[PDB]
């Protein structure tokens, strides 16, 4: 249900994530700065069928993974996607579309509870599910990489509850424009311009 | 070239939004928060026609004004755009659509330099034109309408050379991203949401 991939997104997950239309994913890093640590691994989990943990290759673009990334008609679903397409952004120039981030939508819903905000928050909230290093191992164990999985299989059915709360509050649409504006954020960190919004 | 209005945007003016497909706007208020002090005016000016000034009616809505400023098809400019649509957003339950900003533009040319980014430092810099109290009294001065009027007919020459600047330096998809995104920060401020996109 787990494959350790070298270098670039398979093929068969490729085709699986077109089918499906949407996927989700996160990364394991060296560090909490997108611009500066390094990407090591990338998680893709499409519903229904597996988890694909991505070894980032220095020299190698992850060809198929950008792809998923930049695809319109793939919805791609993070629990902090400003962060992890920060790290996508500065190592593969990579500019994700149709992208939605349960951190977004939780800041919406619960402006006041960081706890909430977070994936174990939301997993616990809403799931009643309790969420249990050296990411640049020769080889991953299986703690490494059954832990590298949990979050992105977790996620489909979150973001589905989130998108159901945020409905009925009359705040989908709102979530929904700001899920549209993740690239543009990420876009503006990459290039150090701060909040052009403010007057 | 201006005339004032009382409560909402002529049928004239209405047409010539249409058939020019841009305008600028602004607005006059009693102070500088847009969820707690009055609206006062609403600055309208249609390139090669004129200039209205809207004289905020609390028992009217100025429904052609809203039209306007919800069309699609009509590019409204500002100078501050979160700021006067802070303001229309919690008078009239205004939402805009196709909304560009000269202060967004500004602070992705030059994000360090806050006097380049005030109409009158874009005016000065690019057009080399140096821009010069009660706005609910019972009748509005002629020095009063004079200068309600500058900032609506000067901005449209800025706003077409930041264009040209942004895509001098390949930021303008950014830039037009970053106007796209207007309304939904209006709204996240109108919720008090805060920043949503940090981690």
């Amino acid at each position: 249900t787990v494959v350790v991939r070298d270098g670039d997104l398979s093929s068969s997950f490729l085709a699986a994530a077109r089918q499906c239309g949407r996927v989700t994913i996160d990364t394991e890093t060296t560090g909490l700065s997108p611009k500066i640590d390094g990407l090591c691994t990338v998680q893709l989990h499409v519903p229904g069928v597996g988890t694909e943990i991505v070894r980032v290759d220095p020299t190698l673009q992850p060809t198929r993974l950008l792809q998923v990334l930049a695809a319109e008609e793939i919805v791609k679903g993070f629990h902090h996607a400003v962060f992890d397409l920060g790290f996508l952004r500065h190592t593969f120039q990579s500019k994700a579309r149709s992208v939605v981030c349960s951190k977004v939508a939780a800041k919406i819903l619960w402006p006041h509870d960081k706890d909430r905000q977070s994936l174990a928050g939301l997993a616990h909230l809403l799931l009643g599910v309790v969420l249990d290093s050296d990411w640049s191992q020769p080889e991953l164990t299986k703690t490494q990489v059954h832990y590298a999985a949990v979050d992105v299989e977790i996620l489909p059915p979150i973001l589905d509850e989130l998108d159901r709360l945020l409905s009925e509050r009359q705040l989908r649409e709102l979530a929904v424009a700001c899920w549209h504006h993740i690239p543009a954020h990420v876009e503006l960190l990459e290039h150090n311009l701060g909040d052009v919004f403010t007057y």
